[PDB]
């Protein structure tokens, strides 16, 4: 059965969650109730692959409700960051579309490097990769240039619901990030 | 079954039960026990759409009881807006009437866009749209002008209650309207045994 808006409230996973996830210590979190974009790309296939809880993604007149979060090892340390998107949408063809944003407009990402441009006038560089996405999941890593830094992005629409969930971290965050997605779908109550 | 006029005093959900319907923080809220209208409409026929819990809509000789309430994100932060007004009446038909005196006076209101003149001296513009009327519920929608901030509305007749409900918000606040709907009247102790 579809979600009702408010499991948003429930969806996203809180730091000490996050911590018990990716197996180290997860001391600072910011929550947000609106999607935002902090940066524009040079490329512009990337952008939706770029980071998650993106506007152009889920800002939608059937756009119920929305929250998220990110998280990092302690406040001005990101050695390990995780962040968690959540969209309830007032029809599941809705949730379709906005799912539909993510993996058509990304179509000649992977394999691009490309310039972040962050509005708090920082720029990275950053390495694409990914298989095509399904019907209703899509999965991507992105790699800082010149780091072992990547970051594993997941993406799933469930019904009337599209979340989505990025681990950042030297390594793989891979395992954590289909862990976290797997506690945040578990959370939708669709049966 | 006919609610008792007791239950206005647990018919309105609290920031709280909001918050958790609408799925986003509402730190805010002011409770009212009359009915009131804080604007004119240049529009007339879109008057009993413009706002919920109406003087002219509720007032009335067989009102045994009214409460409702106002809840925003935070004091001035209307990001989130919801609002909800219950009414018990002495009688089923007294309901009905109420019912109608929204129904009947908004015929026409959908398509039009009107200026609503607030208290607070400020004008906005609002496009009103909605199918018609049910025998026991109604529903509508008003957008802000040059926004997509939109208002969900739903009325419905439950035997003596009128109850109504409206989520302000960009996107969708249909989902969390008919949640809080159901909510208010999950309360009424209608249930006929
Ligand atoms: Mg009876």
């Amino acid at each position: 059965r579809p979600s009702d808006p408010g499991v948003v409230s429930y969806a996203v996973m809180p730091k000490g969650s996050v911590s018990n996830i990716v197996g180290a210590p997860i001391r600072w979190e910011s929550e947000f109730t609106a999607p935002f974009q902090a940066f524009s790309v040079d490329n512009p296939v990337c952008n939706n692959w770029a980071d998650i809880g993106l506007p152009e993604v889920f800002n939608d007149p059937d756009l119920a409700s929305f929250g998220g979060a990110t998280a990092q090892t302690a406040a001005g340390d990101a050695t390990h960051l995780v962040k968690q998107a959540v969209g309830v949408f007032a029809t599941v063809d809705a949730a379709d579309r906005a799912y539909h944003r993510v993996v058509d407009r990304t179509v000649g990402c992977a394999g691009q490097t490309t310039a972040m441009h962050l509005d708090n006038f920082h720029t990275e560089v950053w390495t694409f990769t990914g298989g095509p996405a399904g019907p209703a999941d899509a999965d991507w890593v992105k790699q800082e240039a010149g780091t072992d830094r990547r970051c594993f992005n997941t993406t799933r629409k469930r019904e009337n619901v599209l979340l989505q969930a990025k681990v950042c971290q030297s390594g793989n965050g891979g395992p954590a990030v289909n862990v976290l997605a797997g506690a945040m779908q578990n959370t939708l109550g669709q049966l």
